[PDB]
């Protein structure tokens, strides 16, 4: 059941360690000081999501912190890699003595409750305040009357909330960027309003030279039902260069999404507006942003009205990016690929089809009316809906690609590395774990392949792209994916991801040959702490 | 002028490192496993506490446990002993670079609040809703309408409740003793429902070898109201013989009350009934019940509707008390006494004091009428609530024993030992620090015993007791502070406080003398991990 302190330092080694150092010598005094206020109130979100992870993990950290055996300082280590007790890689095994199994409920729901009976209750309820109850930024309590009710993150969390809402108020009064000021400031409001809407708005609207990512957004830790927020960050500092190059990008979606290959009706015929792409250079995350897997990009914001009225922003971590493909999928695809297929694997297209994913978590059905009842996709998959959507952006992501290549706004030289090196990185993410979201969608996707011709197994053991038949099977997982979250058809999803989310043995015996090589990486972050050491008062 | 690494680890040695052995060899099985039951959710309430002081305390938690040079280290210990980034004995001093002075308002109230916007917003509720906000068990918060609004504990505290919500469970169904049983489950019930009075009841009533103190009691870290309470735990095991000493006082509090120097109106007519003391070896305490100074005994509950219907328990930490005693007391006897008195210190006087003290806490004016409104003390004083009770509770638990001394109940060999050793104690309390309640109470009453000749500093500089007025005195400074508190004034309080609540340069020159001595203790749990493993 429990690794000692060799194999657990094994374990914890499955991340690579990475100094994660970042140019700052660019920015002036001013907003090195700003960043360092930035900085400070992101490292609160490490303590909020250790909390919503499990309640409890703060008891945890003090009988572990005890204990500077080597065995106990191997524990420490894992536990703050992977924000509790539970390995991430390993589908939640403990690594602790006398933790229980992982739960999928987090901490966001009544003492006590089972996932039945919080449905339940939320069906009595009228319609707004099932809505209130089933939002991102509420949590479900037992009240002293023995009954659930809602509160809200701003109260739940207020404590907290309100000294990093300080800070980002102490950010805006250095900064000398007024879209940063403004960001900062709707932001710091937000956390204590509730109301994110308008700061979402300012963060999309963000050009500056430092690109902070802050508050609640993700809900992959929400095992139940995907409804409840995450709190984290990423503070970065912009890479202009880059990010000018994929600004032409945001031009091309209204028609990528009137030409997505579902029913007509199903299509969105105005986007929101607001599509800004951002490449930056990491320099910290925390909270959801750095436990387990590192985040690569994203796309927020998540919530749907705000989505659906004004857009969303995309946001490329390159430095983190450049890490993943040196240190884990150039390595991989040497076991994965046929010796002559692995010069096809190349950064410009791992890095475009990450792109491309995050661009189509934008796109295909999203507000969606289900039996008479206006909804979303989201909600109505519930814990299912996480893994359809990775997968959905994935793959849709490679049907962009393509399109793309084929109108010229993309190199054709992607044509030979597009496929590739998208299959030397299915075995990356799949070691993810099979109950990790990314890692489901892709081997939902793999096998879709592999049961299309689209993929093949050789016999040395490694996998090849079959390109003549590649096209149109990535175009039918996109049209069934999308055509299920329009219908929000949750029995669907949960059976697709029960038959087809898992580890089939030619792909196991890959990850087999794989034991040597690292998972994904451990960030130090440096500069980030040098930053505040000598800017952060 | 923050501490280098030596310099916070010698801060820090001034609590004398004691490991804390308890003798658990008489308990069956069964109690074994039930008391880590209790332990594991007694646990809780460390970081629970941590929360409720600073809301920073996680984070600056997590950035201590990274630094591992030999500051680092001495920088974690010194934050977990004092359960922040404060010195407890240096007036709050931080220790730790970066961090703000210590908010009063610790994490109770919202974010952003001054006290003077809390107290308008009460002034402005229903007289209905204005006892939720300013009551033990209830958070204040912003809410996103703009307004104030109340959380209960249950609420706000919610996934760590639940938790120890389960392990008082299943203690309970380990348990073989009756009234344990009764105790652990109401207490786990009361967490969630945040109605503490059942259970309350049924900590009263216990009568088990083990004794558990785990809630949310004292109201100290509410430096703004003393309004709300902290959670904390003391896990004992019970001294049969010793607590069947102590048995007959319970019987003596009404005569007591009935007695005290105070307006006769005053005095309470009918005590609550229940009166049960305990004495007991602690074998682990946490949250508000570990952070620098060791608390040495105590009477809950605090909440005066509970105690004025049903009464108060009092348990006194015997082990906890021996060490003080010997480490720290009696080498202060040695430099504070004239050499001739110092043979009048003696650990029965200092024992029974503490249980007077105790005692005493359950007696006097609770709840009070102040302008109109049916109030308590303790609400109508506020931040100056907590030192006025200490010091009542010192000094008129020496006029009820010496009235228990001159009645015959308690030996006559406490007439030559318990003003000589409450002095030497005076000079223990008042080293915890000014702005620590027992300590600014303990100065109190030292500069009102030199105002009014008690006590005497000889020419040496040494202090000493002057037995013909101190009678007289300890009875004045009774009448004072319960009258004080009977007309909740809290003005005439915060007066008395900044006048007589300070060290006056006699005593100041004493505590240069006794920079060798430490300060208190630190417990090392030594039983309690071994029953969590
Ligand atoms: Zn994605
Ligand atoms: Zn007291």
């Amino acid at each position: 059941r429990l690794p000692d302190a060799p194999t657990l330092k094994r374990m914890t080694a499955r991340f690579a360690p990475v100094d994660v150092k970042v140019d700052v010598s660019k920015l002036p005094d001013a907003e090195k000081r700003a960043l360092a206020k930035i900085l400070q109130a992101a490292k609160i979100m490490d303590p909020l999501f250790l909390s919503q992870a499990w309640a409890g993990n703060p008891t945890l950290l003090l009988d572990l912190v005890e204990d500077t055996t080597p065995l106990g300082k191997e524990r420490l280590h894992a536990f703050l890699l992977n924000k509790g007790p539970w390995s991430r890689l390993d589908e939640a095994k403990p690594f602790i003595p006398g933790v229980p199994p992982k739960p999928d409920e987090g901490n966001f729901y009544p003492a006590g409750a089972t996932k039945a009976e919080v449905e339940a209750w939320v069906k009595s309820l009228p319609e707004a305040q099932q809505h209130a109850a089933t939002g991102f930024f509420t949590t479900v309590r037992k009240g002293p009357d023995g009954k659930f009710l809602t509160v809200p993150y701003s109260v739940e969390y207020q404590g907290e909330l309100g000294m990093a809402a300080k800070l980002l108020r102490e950010a805006a009064a250095l900064t000398q960027q007024s879209t940063l000021k403004r960001f900062l400031e709707t932001r710091a409001e937000a956390f204590l309003s509730n109301d994110y809407y308008a700061s979402e708005v300012a963060w999309m609207e963000l050009d500056a030279s430092v690109e902070p990512t802050i508050g609640p957004y993700e809900v992959y830790e929400d095992g139940w039902f995907n409804y409840k927020a995450a709190f984290e960050a990423f503070i970065g500092v912009r890479d202009e260069a880059e990010t000018q190059k994929l600004a032409k990008f945001s031009a091309e979606l209204q028609e990528l999404e009137n030409n997505l290959p579902i029913e007509p009706a199903l299509r969105n015929p105005k986007l929101g507006a607001l599509a800004p792409i951002r490449v930056i250079n990491s320099l910290y995350s925390s909270g959801d942003g750095n436990r387990g897997v590192q985040t690569a990009a994203y796309n927020l914001p998540n919530d749907e009205r705000v989505a659906a009225e004004k857009g969303t922003k995309r946001v490329m971590l390159k430095n983190i990016q450049e890490a993943k493909f040196q240190r884990v999928l150039v390595p991989i695809a040497k076991v994965a690929l046929p010796a002559k297929d692995r010069k096809d694997v190349s950064f410009d297209a791992f890095f475009t089809h990450i792109l491309m994913h995050e661009l189509m978590h934008g796109l295909g059905p999203h507000n969606v009316t289900v039996a008479g009842k206006q909804t979303t996709v989201r909600q109505a998959l519930q814990a299912s809906s996480s893994a359809i959507e990775e997968a959905k952006a994935d793959i849709s992501g490679l049907w962009a690609l393509q399109r793309l290549v084929d109108k010229g706004t993309l190199d054709k030289e992607l044509q030979r590395t597009m496929y590739t090196t998208f299959l030397a990185s299915a075995f990356r993410s799949i070691r993810f774990g099979i109950d990790e979201a990314h890692g489901k969608g892709i081997a939902l996707q793999l096998n879709h392949f592999l049961d299309t011709g689209a993929v093949k197994v050789n016999a040395d053991g490694t996998f090849e792209v079959v390109p003549d038949k590649m096209q149109a099977s990535v175009t039918s997982l996109t049209n069934q994916l999308m055509s299920l979250q329009a219908k929000g058809d949750r029995a669907a999803a949960e059976e697709l991801l029960a038959k087809q989310g898992v580890v089939r043995p030619s792909v196991q015996k890959v990850l087999e040959k794989l034991k040597n090589v690292p998972v994904d990486i451990e960030p130090r972050y440096v500069t980030a702490e040098s930053l505040v050491k000598d800017f952060g008062a």
